[PDB]
């Protein structure tokens, strides 16, 4: 896809920014709905606010068309709908004349849904927005926004739930309780998930880690890192979408015995400061040129929160005991588009 390199170098640009915050908090966190979250929020955007939003997405705008971006995230959206959920929810101050140009697309082109709400009453509008999360994935992520601003007039929110089987899946009677070293000497028990047999499983000499490629029932791929000793930060430096693609095209199978944490992690974030870093900030300012979204009326974003959650579990010499114990970098890659669904780090599975 003309926009998987820049989805790809875009999801590491997040990943180093989010572990800029330092290292144990488990990271996790979806740059195809994030990035298609904000590419549709620029057809109702002009000018400096427009450019930002896909200069901050990694997309030179002197070396691709536009069209070619918003057809790029066309199909990747046309391939998600696997047993995933995700959606975009515009949520804006009652009484602003809409420009129903901007809603046809918005529904048409990434399935996404747009409301009117009273921010007068900011208890009520959070409620109402964190109801259609907690209704659009069946009570899966409750109560995601915490705070409103008083001057709140559009806030968005994007969501996106994981929970998907294996193809290959683990046995329930071998899964069991083992050490997790969150560093060299803390540790905590996590319910682990064993197996013996033939993976896409190599260890790489460049990122000193353990690479672990494992299919799920559907279009997704997930890539397991796990770094040496004291290699971690070695390994989110060196990664880049180059090697993700070498990965898979590599299709060496070797016997080993993997114990494989089952877990439940969830990523919550605020997009105004995160996607800040990156460069986008007019379009969250009193200056945003939203004149595609409302014609005669001032707008601007005030919150944009973002939340992924989560769910792993089951569904001829001597073999390698490979045993994700560790902190461990992953990565959850469509199969058809190789763009990277998720990414993340897991510091401990408990939390």
């Amino acid at each position: 896809n003309k926009i998987t390199p820049n989805l790809a170098e875009f999801a590491f640009s997040l990943y180093r920014q989010l572990a800029h915050q330092s290292n144990s908090t488990n990271i996790f966190f979806s740059p195809v709905s994030i990035a298609t979250a904000f590419a549709m929020l620029s057809l109702g955007t002009k000018a400096d606010t427009h450019d930002e939003i896909l200069e901050g997405l990694n997309f030179n705008l002197t070396e691709i068309p536009e069209a070619q971006i918003h057809e790029g995230f066309q199909e990747l959206l046309r391939t998600l709908n696997l047993q995933l959920t995700t959606g975009n929810g515009l949520f804006l101050s009652e009484g602003l004349k809409l420009v129903d140009k901007f809603l046809e697309d918005v529904k048409k082109l990434y399935h996404s849904e747009a409301f009117t709400v009273n921010f007068g009453d900011t208890e009520e509008a959070k409620k109402q927005i964190n109801d259609y999360v907690e209704k659009g994935t069946q009570g899966k992520i409750v109560d995601l926004v915490k705070e409103l601003d008083r001057d709140t007039v559009f806030a968005l929110v994007n969501y996106i739930f994981f929970k998907c089987k294996w193809e290959r899946p683990f046995e329930v009677k071998d899964t069991e309780e083992e050490d997790f070293h969150v560093d060299q000497v803390t540790t905590v028990k996590v319910p682990m998930m064993k197996r013996l047999g033939m993976f896409n499983i190599q260890h790489c000499k460049k990122l000193s880690s353990w690479v672990l490629l494992m299919k799920y029932l559907g279009n997704a791929t997930a890539i397991f890192f796990l770094p040496d000793e004291g290699k971690l930060q070695h390994l989110e430096n060196e990664l880049t979408h180059d090697i993700i693609t070498k990965f898979l095209e590599n299709e060496d199978r070797r016997s080993a015995s993997l114990h494989l944490p089952k877990l439940s992690i969830t990523g919550t974030y605020d997009l105004k400061s995160v996607l800040g870093q990156l460069g986008i900030t007019k379009v969250f300012s009193n200056g945003a040129d939203l004149s595609g979204v409302t014609e005669e009326a001032p707008l601007k974003l005030s919150k944009a929160v973002h939340k992924a959650v989560l769910t792993i579990d089951e569904k001829p010499s001597i073999p390698p005991e490979v045993k994700f114990n560790k902190p461990f970098v992953f990565l959850m890659i469509e199969q058809n588009t190789k763009s990277p669904l998720f990414m993340g780090k897991v510091v401990n599975p408990t939390q």
